[PDB]
């Protein structure tokens, strides 16, 4: 069983063309069975398995191994950690974690961060991000806060209220509550039938247009990211991978952290990013990666469509 996949794990380091195995694996087990096999290795093999990929791997793939086979809470907790660690902060990490995670996600590692850290997961984000930009507010109202359900009513009132702060250039004093509130408290149910409401209400125009409209640089992508996350998680993570797809180069921190938070619930990704962006995902890919890691990061998006395997 699990003596079984640490040895297909240290076959797969020795001959470059099985280094897809670890992918395979990760694609086939739950979480929690690869966490078990990775404590097995080191108890197994007498070397610890971080160690062992840096003599096998390029650092873009070897990190991207390791949290594949985290489970999910652990892996956010230590993105969080990363992104806060020391003299600098990785804002860009801090909105893709915070505002693609379930409610009860985000009070799932609020306590999984204080045991690990003994530091407040909110109160490390607020300190290094403040709360002057309008994606820091928003991370902030997210990372302290609860999504709860609302009537009809409520949707109306806010519903004016944003279509009021879409038309203004700028974010006004007045609408800084609007814009938090909607997105960071909303329900799913609710933020789906916002965004249709709007549509319905104002001759077709669209909520996500409006956002754009509204925000710029890392603001208009964390209330777009939101938007897509709130509306189709499967939309978000096209969405975050376009742009790590971004420009010149490619940006391989994010695309590992993207595709190990997502891949596995995802599975509409590929699809809604050809609809969307009107190429395919792995024509993207092809270009902007070569080699082994373009090759990973196509096959843990491409659909599973069959049972996990059990170790
Ligand atoms: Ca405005």
């Amino acid at each position: 069983g699990v003596t079984a996949v640490v040895q297909k794990v240290v076959e797969a380091c020795q001959d470059e063309s099985k280094r897809l195995d670890l992918i395979e694996i990760a694609r086939s087990y739950p979480p929690n069975q690869l966490r078990n096999m990775q404590r097995t290795f080191q108890a197994i093999t007498g070397t610890f398995l971080d160690a062992f990929l840096k003599k096998h791997l390029s650092k873009d793939f070897e990190s991207l191994v390791l949290m594949l086979y985290k489970p999910r809470a652990q892996l956010l907790c230590e993105l969080i950690r990363g992104a806060t660690k020391g003299a600098g902060t990785d804002e860009k990490c801090l909105v893709d974690v915070l505002l693609t995670i379930e409610t009860h996600e985000v009070r799932e590692i609020r306590q999984l961060y204080y045991q690990l850290y003994n530091d407040s997961l909110g109160d490390v984000v607020r300190k290094d991000c403040g709360d002057k930009y309008m994606w820091a507010k928003l991370i902030n109202a997210v990372a302290t806060g609860d999504r709860i359900p609302r009537d009809t009513h409520e949707l109306e009132e806010d519903l004016v209220l944003v279509r009021k702060a879409i038309e203004t250039k700028g974010v006004k004093k007045d609408e800084v509550s609007t814009w938090i509130r909607i997105f960071a408290t909303y329900t799913r149910a609710d933020f789906r039938q916002l965004h249709k409401m709007y549509s319905a209400k104002y001759n077709g125009d669209s909520l996500r247009a409006g956002v754009e409209d509204e925000f710029q640089g890392l603001d208009e992508y964390a209330f777009k990211l939101a938007h897509d996350f709130l509306y189709d998680p499967c939309c978000a993570a096209a969405f975050s991978m376009n742009v790590a797809f971004a420009g010149s180069g490619s940006d391989s921190n994010r695309l590992n952290r993207i595709t190990a938070m997502h891949f596995r619930e995802c599975k509409g990704c590929k699809y809604y990013y050809k609809k969307v962006y009107g190429q395919a995902f792995d024509e993207r890919c092809a270009t902007e990666l070569k080699g082994v890691y373009g090759d990973a990061i196509k096959l843990l998006w491409e659909p599973v469509t069959v049972p996990l395997l059990s170790m």
